DNA sequence: GTTGGGATTG
DNA sequence: ATTCAA
DNA sequence: GAATGTGTCTCAATCCCAACTT
């Protein structure tokens, strides 16, 4: 809505150039260095110009969508850039490319001859054309009558190697930093170190591209043989960087499993060190029809069980495969009693979801329902341990835009700041823990965070969930959460009812017609039940008046 | 003349 | 977070 | 009991441009 300067966004864009200067320096190129120095040289005017195209979607535009009044004169403007090769006019256009450019009545102009079919959706005319022109042309060898020249950005490859660089990552954009200036994001700032980065060796950078390079072309179709080749088949050094890798493997093997390849799944799976991939592979080798390997392995897992998640389908898995090398089945005892309730409900109707529907039968006048689903235990999680979260260890934080530190699914979360989260924690044993989450939910409120719903968690929830949860059932959680973050964040049930009167509270999983327990919820409920806590199983039929 | 999608803006 | 198999 | 529709990357106006309506 108006910020001051109108040329906000080449400012941005001069920072970020002199960041990766100082922080970056030692991890440069001469092509780099080359392009920075160039940038500096260039007059205002054509600076600004090289940054809207690069902050727009096509790497292709006509002069006449670039049409800015702090620029005035496009044409003006692009010659340095021109000269410098990092534009290009007259570039050479697949059939596609030029269908992206013009409208489809010049291109129903144009193909007069070749077209008289029916006028019919364009993509329909690409596809009916491409047979036709399979090669590509300069603009003008298609038609030399269209008056508006066309430009090509060549160098966005090396502005996306500087974006990765500044944020490690690609996929925060550059308006990061106007959205954050009007107020939009909102990000909590940290002290970091004057020289913490992203990226520590240049191969790594590298190696980042080169990974996601695979995954692009993995979306478009291209057959594994070609992109495992170019995989590496030994692990990274960097933990991190073997993080990207490995789920990349797991997907390529969850693809392969839709085919019904599933030996090449197996192979997969088994290089990779993703959450619950082992599974996937021990079920695998059983759908290949392979059950000594199949058991073999998961008997090698139930030995040190990756996580719970691996325990509670390694109880499914190792039955079956018993059974099918003819070894006799065994003993067990049943699922422990679920807290079962059961309605009976009118017929919304209009819906009206299930949870709103249960949501209101239990609100009565001295009770109070809240539909949260592990918003509201995240949330008095993350805003406990806040300054642990945002703690500014080592190479946790190198920006302004972080909504989490880069080493929240790290193994050594819990560790490196092992000090600041006995701190935290400990206030649970006080009685300070309430003061302390409702000064620093009024401080924090609005940040971007992993952990807090700010939209979810009202005054009247939080008061009310803080004089009815107990702290011996909060560290009881908190310590679960920690143990596993992207596990435990899961699977906490819709509903939670308090009884201010008693400060006493029940959680309700609603589950509709048709609808049951997934595993996560399931492993809460086992939770739950073994430190008797209030969890219940709402099931619900409708009934239509007939 | 109107609707809906995707890009672009600050 | 919804669908087949018996 | 299993499968298979998502990827986390949750900002609102505004403009352009296909597509539909008689
Ligand atoms: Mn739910
Ligand atoms: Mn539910």
């Amino acid at each position: 809505p108006a910020l001051p300067e109108p040329f906000y966004y080449l400012h941005n864009f001069r920072a970020v150039l002199a960041w990766i200067g100082e922080r970056y320096a030692d991890l440069l190129d001469d092509q780099e260095r080359a392009f920075i120095a160039a940038f500096a040289e260039l007059p205002e005017a054509s600076q600004a110009l090289l940054v809207r195209m690069v902050m727009r979607k096509g790497t292709l535009f006509r002069e006449g969508k670039l049409a800015y009044a702090e620029i005035g004169d496009t044409r003006a403007a692009v010659q340095p850039l021109l000269a410098l090769g990092w534009v290009d006019a007259q570039p050479t256009l697949e059939l596609a490319q030029l269908f992206g450019l013009l409208k489809k009545d010049e291109l129903s102009q144009l193909f007069r001859d070749h077209l008289g079919r029916a006028n019919l959706r364009k993509d329909a005319l690409l596809e009916r054309l491409q047979p036709l022109f399979p090669e590509a042309r300069r603009l003008a060898e298609w038609q030399a009558d269209f008056a508006e020249p066309v430009y090509e950005l060549r160098c966005m490859a090396l502005c996306d190697r500087l974006r990765l660089m500044y944020f490690g990552n690609l996929w925060q954009d550059w308006s990061e930093f106007v959205l954050a200036d009007l107020g939009i994001y909102r990000y909590e700032s940290v002290e970091f170190s004057a020289d913490s980065r992203g990226f520590r060796l240049r191969a790594d950078v590298d190696a980042y591209l080169h990974l996601f390079d695979c995954r692009q072309r993995f979306d478009l179709g291209e057959p594994l043989e070609e992109l495992l080749a170019g995989l590496p088949g030994e692990p990274y050094a960097n933990p991190w960087l073997e993080g990207r890798r490995v789920k990349l493997l797991f997907q390529f093997a969850q693809h392969c499993e839709k085919q019904r390849d599933f030996d090449l799944a197996q192979r997969l799976y088994r290089q990779s060190s993703h959450p619950g991939a082992r599974l996937r592979a021990i079920r695998s080798l059983e759908r290949g029809e392979r059950f000594a390997e199949a058991h073999a392995l998961a008997r090698e897992a139930s030995c040190a069980p990756e996580s719970d998640a691996e325990r509670q389908g390694l109880a499914r898995l190792l039955p079956r495969l018993q059974g099918k090398l003819g070894l006799p089945r065994q003993a067990r005892a049943a699922a422990p009693e679920i807290d079962r309730l059961d309605l009976c409900l009118a017929f919304p109707s209009e819906p009206c979801s299930v949870e709103w529907a249960v949501r209101e039968h239990l609100e009565e006048p001295g009770c109070a329902v809240h539909y949260v689903e592990n918003g509201l235990i995240n949330s008095l999680f993350g805003l406990l341990c806040w300054e642990a979260i945002f703690a500014a260890i080592p190479g946790a934080f190198f920006h302004p835009f972080h909504s989490a530190p880069a080493d929240l699914h790290s193994a050594d979360f819990r560790q490196r700041r092992a000090a600041l989260f006995e701190a935290c924690l400990g206030r649970l044993e006080d009685g300070s823990y309430r003061d302390a989450i409702r000064c620093r939910y009024r401080d924090k409120f609005g940040l971007q965070s992993p952990f807090v719903y700010w939209e979810l968690l009202g005054e009247e929830l939080l008061e009310q969930a803080l004089d009815c949860l107990p702290a011996a059932h909060l560290r009881a959680w908190f310590e679960r959460l920690l143990e596993d973050i992207p596990g435990n964040r899961a699977g906490l049930p819709d509903l939670i009812q308090f009884w201010p009167a008693q400060r006493r509270y029940r959680m309700v999983e609603v589950k509709g017609p048709g609808d049951r327990l997934q595993d996560n919820q399931l492993r809460w409920l086992q939770f739950c039940r073994e430190r008797e806590m209030p969890v219940a199983v709402c099931y619900v039929r409708w009934h239509v008046d007939d």
